């Protein structure tokens, strides 16, 4: 009846004030929520970035991971003290079917970060290993069984087995930046928040400043992540009868998640002075992982002779292929236990890891193994772009699921019949959470009609179009009705 009940309060190590230690005992959770961000689903964004806009870019990630460190953070302290998750919270303080929308909703967006998790696992098999491109997706199906050796292992090893992969795709885009040397200058220059990222002017490769930065804010949160923080907050044992204890606990939980969080930032801060520093202006043509390949394997493209003699040996292209394995592996864990969080709590499902590995899986394999099927039969031209094509077209149910994670969580801290007078969000968080939330659902909102839209590809059928306008305006419509029925009944909780 309890979230995660088979890892719920398992080891707690506080020792008086030995802080540190303590640090080191439970700072897996944070390192599980991190590697999420990591995923390649916007690596080329942020190269892209980097080429369009030199360093300016920058800031707004700061800015969209301290966003994300906030949210967080409330997802964390909702698990902490509550002692359940915010799948728990949400179905308890709503219906069954509003439960179940969010189900299917949330399950969506965790099968769509799975589908950019098989696309770039398949593509790193390709170019690795020299796999074929329908092979590697059906080797990718076999995770079932790296889940299987991953449950016998435990969440000391297995949170420290995310930190490795972490660490991996971070060494992997360090390293070829150190082999750069780029000018440190420009690149902390860039890091301030500049109003040069908010003009819409340059509009270098069909994109202006505000437009990339508003991109990268309003991916700002995944809400499966929300969840998993939430649920696996938990898995530390505590008392919940000593203020002191909970606010340490509080503590600790937001010291792991920031410290995390803040190595996904690194990463992508790597990705865009990696679109900067090692790529040439304007080098990157295709956004695709065998583009970045290539890109990264022909000495031409890169900006220094140390960068063309290791480019030409073929060591680059081999680290980003290796990067993009490490990454394709987190949707195996994270997907599996927060598919099994918003299971358990919004249906009241109890499902093996088993089964769920392999249900979604499949269902992620399905369009890739359809768009591999027209692509490889039309020559298997333009496949690796229709890929491509598939991964970015997917993220719009993270879009759809978005306010219905960030709305309840943020109704559900801020409530004093959900945290007490005493661990509610300080005044400070209200102002800062409300913006956040206001802003990101907004931008998402905008975002819907722009991803319908693209559905139908870059050539714009005239009849189409209204069309999409439609189902835009039906689907924006929509997610309003069930925004306001949630923050009624929310509200009616307190």
């Amino acid at each position: 009846d309890l979230s995660l009940s088979d890892i719920n309060s398992t080891v707690e190590v506080p020792e008086g004030h030995s802080f540190w230690k303590t640090l080191l005992a439970y700072s897996g959770p944070g390192a599980l929520v991190a590697v999420g961000y990591m995923d390649p689903g916007n690596w080329s964004t942020s190269i892209t970035g980097g080429q369009n806009f030199q360093y300016l870019l920058l800031s707004i990630i700061v800015i969209s991971s301290l966003l994300a460190m906030l949210l967080q953070n409330m997802a964390a302290k909702l698990g902490i003290v509550c002692q359940l998750d915010l799948a728990q919270a949400i179905r308890a303080r709503t219906s069954r079917r509003l439960g179940f929308i969010f189900w299917i909703l949330t399950e969506l967006a965790i099968m769509a970060t799975d589908i950019a998790a098989v696309i770039g696992a398949a593509i790193a098999l390709y170019l690795l290993f020299k796999i074929p491109i329908f092979l590697a997706v059906v080797i990718t199906v076999l995770d079932v069984f790296l889940l299987l050796l991953l449950n016998r292992i435990g969440f000391r090893k297995i949170e420290a087995l995310v930190v490795c992969l972490i660490f991996v795709i971070l060494f992997v885009f360090l390293y070829q930046i150190i082999l750069s040397q780029p000018a440190w200058h420009q690149v902390a220059k860039g890091l301030i928040p500049s109003w040069a990222s908010v003009q819409t002017s340059p509009k270098i490769g069909g994109q202006t400043p505000l437009s990339a930065s508003l991109g990268i804010i309003g991916a700002t949160i995944m809400p499966h992540n929300l969840f998993l923080h939430s649920a696996i907050s938990q898995s530390r044992k505590i008392d919940r009868t000593d203020s002191s204890k909970v606010a340490e606990a509080v503590r600790f939980s937001n010291w792991d998640s920031n410290i995390q969080l803040s190595l996904a930032m690194v990463v992508n801060a790597l990705l865009l002075i990696m679109g900067v520093a090692v790529f040439k202006s304007g080098a990157v043509q295709d956004p695709s992982f065998f583009g970045l390949y290539q890109a990264l394997s022909n000495p031409d493209m890169v900006s220094n002779p140390v960068l063309a003699e290791a480019a030409r040996s073929g060591v680059l292209s081999t680290l980003f292929a290796v990067a993009l394995l490490a990454s394709g592996q987190n949707s195996t864990i994270t997907g599996t236990i927060t598919g099994q969080v918003i299971m358990e709590g919004f249906i009241h499902l109890r499902l093996p890891l088993w089964l769920r590995r392999l249900v979604t899986r499949l269902i992620a394999i399905i369009p890739v193994v359809v768009c591999v099927a027209i692509t490889s039969h039309q020559g298997s031209l333009d496949e690796h772009q229709a890929l491509n094509n598939l991964m970015n077209n997917s993220q719009v149910f993270l879009a759809l699921a978005l306010p219905f994670s960030i709305v309840p969580l943020l109704m559900l801290t801020d409530s004093a019949a959900q945290m007490g007078n005493q661990f509610k969000n300080t005044r400070w968080v209200k102002v800062m959470g409300w913006l956040t939330v206001i802003i990101l659902t907004l931008l998402n909102l905008i975002s819907i009609s722009s991803q319908i839209a693209g559905f139908f590809g870059d050539n714009p059928s005239s009849q189409d179009l209204l069309l999409s306008q439609v189902i835009s305006i039906g689907i924006i419509l929509a997610m309003i009705g069930l925004l306001i029925w949630t923050i009624i009944d929310i509200r009616r909780f307190t």
